[PDB]
């Protein structure tokens, strides 16, 4: 845990859950009648991890909970995204009722749940989903995305003219649907400058939509978009490995490696995002809310002369190593410049077993290759076979292919 190596403190929220039996018991109860009313929420989350048929039928009831009073719309919301990871199609009648709910949070949850189920939908089902479409733009981007991911050519008449919704977040989702469901990818050109759009939200949305589009020619644009490497890698692997076959064709190996190595001095960064080469300047940029500024900081921390850099690398690390954002950029900079002086961080980061820090394991993996730390081969091997996040699992395979 980076908390024992860092001054900043990451506070987790451990909450005691319920057994399955107790969950089923309370999740429909009037919250005013419960010893512990918060149990009414966690029971949904608990039944989400359940496997019995009864726990699925209780969740279906919780998803049809009468939205009259306060506590039964919150619990309805969690029953619904619980039914998403359950991935059963018997949730589908409940989730389609919820498409008409007042609670617009229930609707966006119901839309993503129906996407997770990935069941066969009737023509009538697509009409119900279509009514959810033209709510407000955030819902609309979510409904469109469900059609794209579920792969639904029926609604093309409805999605196609949204390619020119004035909101790029709505238009970009619709251009991705056209590309992936209707097989017309020429609408994506708009997304390529949007990857360096001044607005962070269109930047991020662009990366997502290019991955939903299934048009692998846009891969080269993902390799350098100033967006967090997590989102890009995902989208890039949606292009190179649509079936999560854990394979990336060598024909794309060169482009996928550059992306996963994520060199801040080769991202398309504007001048506004690049900061001066002084300590507190580097630090503020890494603290900024947005990866574009953060990449600028990491970028110019690399521009710093090595003697001052090593000191700056140390001070930042002992202050913010528990901060998952900073943890990554320190690991990458050590791995990218091959600062053998700081191979302690490559080894700590590759060992990081807390999910928040997974992007650092990739940077640490690439640094094991660059630094020739053959002693990590046992842990690179385990990740090559066990690691949950496919792009992490794929980098350790490449590092071993060469170390």
């Amino acid at each position: 845990d980076p908390n024992s190596s860092s001054m900043a403190e990451r506070f987790d929220n451990l909450v005691e859950g319920l057994t399955e039996e107790r969950a089923m018991a309370v999740i429909l109860a009037d919250p005013d009648s419960l010893e512990r009313p918060v149990d009414k929420y966690m029971a949904a989350t608990r039944l989400g991890a359940s496997n019995s048929e009864e726990s699925l039928d209780v969740l279906i009831q919780a998803a049809e909970l009468d939205p009259e009073h306060l506590f039964n719309r919150i619990t309805r919301r969690k029953a619904i995204d619980a039914l998403g990871r359950r991935k059963s199609p018997k949730a589908l009648p409940s989730l389609f009722k919820a498409l008409k709910c007042s609670d617009e949070a229930a609707v966006i949850n119901s839309v993503e749940a129906i996407t997770k189920i990935d069941a066969p939908l009737t023509e009538a089902d697509h009409e119900k989903l279509l009514e959810a479409l033209k709510g407000e733009d955030i819902q609309k981007r979510a409904v469109i995305q469900a059609f794209c991911r579920l792969g639904v050519p029926g609604v093309i008449n409805s999605i196609s003219p949204l390619q020119d919704d004035s909101n790029p977040l709505v238009a970009g989702a619709a251009r991705a649907y056209m590309s992936k469901v209707a097989l017309q990818p020429d609408g994506l050109e708009v997304l390529i400058p949007q990857l360096v759009d001044p607005i962070a939200g269109r930047r991020r949305s662009a990366v997502i939509d290019l991955g939903d589009a299934g048009d692998v020619t846009r891969l080269e644009a993902l390799v350098t978009a100033p967006v967090s490497m997590s989102l890009r890698a995902r989208s890039a692997f949606q292009l190179v490995d649509p079936d999560k076959t854990c394979q990336v064709p060598e024909k794309y190996a060169e482009l996928i490696t550059q992306l996963l190595q994520d060199n801040p001095q080769q991202l398309k960064l504007r001048k506004e995002w690049i900061c001066d080469i002084e300590p507190t300047e580097i630090e503020n940029n890494l603290q900024h809310r947005d990866e574009a500024r953060q990449y600028g900081g990491a970028s110019s921390l690399m521009a710093m002369p090595k003697a001052e850099r090593m000191i700056l690398i140390n001070e930042i690390k002992e202050k913010l190593w528990s901060d998952y954002v900073t943890h990554y950029y320190l690991t990458a900079v050590v791995g990218l410049q091959g600062l053998e002086e700081r191979s302690d961080l490559i080894r700590l980061a590759l060992a990081e077993t807390i999910p928040q820090y997974t992007k650092s394991r990739i940077a640490a993996a690439w640094g094991c290759l660059r630094l020739g730390l053959v002693d990590q081969k046992p842990l690179l091997e385990e990740l090559s076979v066990s690691a949950f996040w496919l792009p992490l699992k794929w980098t350790c395979q490449r590092v071993l292919k060469q170390l």
